[PDB]
């Protein structure tokens, strides 16, 4: 669960919540300077507030580490004590949130939708006077169940009285209400309200811009991240620790890229994952370390990747984000058993193209051209104010990829390989649907993001990137 995340509370409410309803070791996380987060922890009778920053690359915890998601952060500290400080701060008891705002099925102030979009078991919860309504489709028909709110507790007119709409929903999801004549009121899935028809994007962007709707949709997607805590065991192995740019930002074992080139001990690891929406697949990876440059070229060669998308400068804010893993123009370099020639570099406004020739040493016939698209103008923090540059760049990448027969997955990387990486990949997936199926196609942005996030942790980091994806898709349809 992710009940420890409270979306609409202040620092004062948080302090009072932890003092009156918590104990020592009680904790909660909350949004702020908007775009930032706070981890509020009770310790020795008093509340400590810890800053969490995210400008688009990772969740940066003060006095702690950098993480892909808030759920990964909480899971880690609840399992590794003595790590948060210089007195140790323990995350023992999540203080649960009763607010239903970030639930997929909660539609506050709101049958047309269930008739049009719904299927058997599609449900929603709306506010009635102070009471709520549970509307379910079965088949086919729609049934409305009244939810009474009496002294901070919720009930369906008998039986148990719940502390939150969530507890009631979870209960009647496991134990369905049966109508007198036998209709089982199964709460299968929440009603889909995010899937839009591509041609109606401008309309959706207008409605999400109203007091904002983009924040509520993004935070509802963030609440689903607790379902994506897959094992990242291989990246924890002693011999793999120095192969990670950020020790706690790890690739899922079920999608990680396994290297078989193998110098005959532990030669099979790279912090990278296959992303499936081979030719229209991606590899989402981190910016190279000096000790992973050889592994990066073994991955590119093994996977038959012909295109690399680099979305960071080598150095940003005086910090190394990616080592230069390619030779200077006209130069030839050996990176272990791999040989790379930089044939030619071409400078465009927002990016540089580098034509590379990759081959395995001692095997001339293994040579293939690798096109490196280096996006150089992405700001240090936040996102571009206009998506035109990113779309023009992606259009170019897409055509290069399409022109190459049996090209392997597109390699995409930034610093941690989750924020800008996930943003470019999600835009590229969404735009590809519009290429294939046309302006009259269905697109579902959080659905696409959730699908990508089950393949690599925290793909798409911020609300700013989330709004950027909608803005990019809107701009691509406007130029069609
Ligand atoms: C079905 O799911 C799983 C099955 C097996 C292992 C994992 C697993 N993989 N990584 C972690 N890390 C993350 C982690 C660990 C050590 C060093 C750095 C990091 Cl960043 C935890 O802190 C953790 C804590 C509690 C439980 C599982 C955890 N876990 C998993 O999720
Ligand atoms: C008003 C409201 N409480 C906030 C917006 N809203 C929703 C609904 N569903 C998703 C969704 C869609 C597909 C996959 C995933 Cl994982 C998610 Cl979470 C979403 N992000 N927001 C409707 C309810």
């Amino acid at each position: 669960s992710r009940r420890w995340f409270h979306p609409n509370i202040t620092g004062v409410e948080a302090e009072n919540l932890l003092l009156t309803r918590g104990v020592d070791g009680s904790f909660l996380a909350r949004p702020s300077n908007p775009g930032d987060f706070t981890l509020s922890v009770r310790r020795n009778g008093a509340v400590t507030h810890i800053k969490i920053q995210n400008t688009g690359d990772y969740y940066d915890l003060y006095g702690g580490e950098k993480f892909a998601t808030l759920a990964e952060l909480v899971q880690y500290y609840m399992e590794h004590h003595g790590q948060l400080k210089g007195d140790v701060i323990e995350l023992k008891y999540p203080l649960n949130c009763a607010d239903p705002t970030s639930e997929r099925w909660f539609h506050g102030h709101l049958e047309k939708l269930l008739t049009e979009k719904g299927k058997h078991g599609s449900f929603l919860v709306r506010e009635s006077p102070g009471d709520f309504v549970l509307s379910v489709r079965t088949g086919s028909k729609v049934t409305h169940v009244m939810i009474r709110c009496q002294e901070l507790k919720y009930d369906v007119g008998g039986g148990e009285r719940f502390d939150s709409l969530t507890d009631l929903v979870e209960h009647y999801k496991k134990n369905p209400m049966v109508e007198t004549l036998g209709t089982v009121l199964q709460l299968k899935q929440p009603l889909n309200t995010t899937r839009i028809n591509a041609a109606e994007i401008e309309s959706r962007v207008r409605e999400l811009s109203k007091l904002q709707g983009f924040w509520e949709e993004f935070e509802t997607l963030q609440q689903q991240e607790c379902k994506l805590l897959y094992s990242r065991k291989e990246g924890q192995r002693q011999e793999n620790k120095n192969k990670n740019r950020y020790k706690n930002i790890l690739p899922f074992d079920h999608t990680r890229v396994v290297l078989h080139d193998g110098d005959p001990p532990v030669s099979d690891y790279i912090n990278a994952n296959i992303i499936m929406p081979p030719k229209k697949s991606y590899i989402a990876t981190q910016g190279c370390l000096q000790n992973t440059v050889n592994d990066f070229w073994r991955m590119v060669f093994q996977e038959n990747s012909r295109v690399i998308v680099m979305t960071t400068k080598e150095v940003e804010r005086g910090k190394s984000k990616c080592v230069k893993y390619w030779p200077d123009e006209y130069a030839l370099k050996e990176y272990g058993v791999m040989r790379v020639r930089n044939v030619k570099e071409s400078a465009a406004h927002d990016y540089t193209l580098r034509e590379l020739k990759l081959s395995k040493v001692g095997q001339g016939n293994t040579e293939r051209t690798v096109w490196q698209y280096h996006f150089r103008t992405w700001p240090d923090h936040g996102v571009p104010s206009d998506p035109g540059g990113v779309l023009d760049f992606l259009e170019e990448v897409h055509h290069k990829q399409e022109s190459i027969m049996d090209a392997g997955p597109v390699v995409v990387h930034c610093s941690a390989g989750i924020g800008r990486t996930g943003t470019f990949i999600v835009i590229d997936i969404l735009i590809d649907i519009i290429r294939e199926k046309g302006v009259d196609c269905d697109i579902d942005v959080p659905k696409t993001i959730q699908m990508v996030r089950s393949q690599r942790s925290g793909m798409v980091q911020t609300e700013a990137q989330y709004r950027f994806i909608y803005m990019a898709v809107q701009h691509y349809i406007e130029t069609l």
